[PDB]
């Protein structure tokens, strides 16, 4: 009955895009574990860009999140079918392609962004 | 056995250091239900100073939290005697005389800010 949901990201200067996004993934089914993966810091470089926060920061925050059941800090940058297995995942949930092959499987769920509520809106807001 | 506990506040720009000290609230006993009172936009202009976000961005972030029971929004700005009757609380926790009359009761727990990691610290961080 139980199902396991893994949703992965940077978590930079967590905000209520991110909060309604993880919610939306714990609710998926009315029995889940979210897991939530946290990029490391230097894949996130190389591959995204700038990183406010450091690992241990944005983890931390995350563990204060009602939805999240469990974290796997570092987090592989991409999704295989071994971590997969590895971890009893029954669908990763992410905003929608990486994910080409587990649309095939069955295995993805859309989750939402949300605009403007950004950290960083916050300060855009504020100047004045 | 259950023990209710309410902390007020502001909550502008949520960070890791009021999620410690609501986490802090939430674990005083074993059995706890955690009353979050979140103060309104004039109060908090009037007797303290600027706030970023609204009432319904301060509070729409807390029911993100995991150690947050019930919220009280807009509550009062001041803590009374009435009020403690009228919601059953047994403790205020707070940073800490307006807090004396509580001391006095036994009804105040004192939690503890961290600073350096506020959402305006960070950006004072990124800026180089
Ligand atoms: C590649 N990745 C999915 C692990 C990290 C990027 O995720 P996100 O922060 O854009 O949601
Ligand atoms: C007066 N008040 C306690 C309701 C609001 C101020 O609380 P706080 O944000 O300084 O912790």
């Amino acid at each position: 009955k139980n199902v396991v949901i893994y949703a992965d990201g940077v978590y930079d200067m967590l905000h209520l895009g991110h909060m309604k996004q993880l919610e939306q993934a714990k609710k998926l089914f009315e029995n889940t574990t979210l897991i939530v993966g946290v990029t490391s810091d230097n894949e996130t470089k190389l591959f995204k860009g700038q990183v406010v926060q450091t690992l241990e920061e944005r983890t931390e925050t995350l563990k204060h999140i009602r939805w999240v059941d469990e974290i796997i800090s570092p987090c592989p940058w991409v999704v295989t079918p071994e971590f997969l297995e590895k971890y009893k995942i029954d669908y990763v949930a992410h905003d929608d392609d990486i994910y080409a092959w587990l649309k095939r499987a069955g295995k993805f769920k859309a989750t939402q962004r949300t605009e403007g509520v950004s950290t960083t809106d916050l300060i855009v807001r504020i100047l004045k």
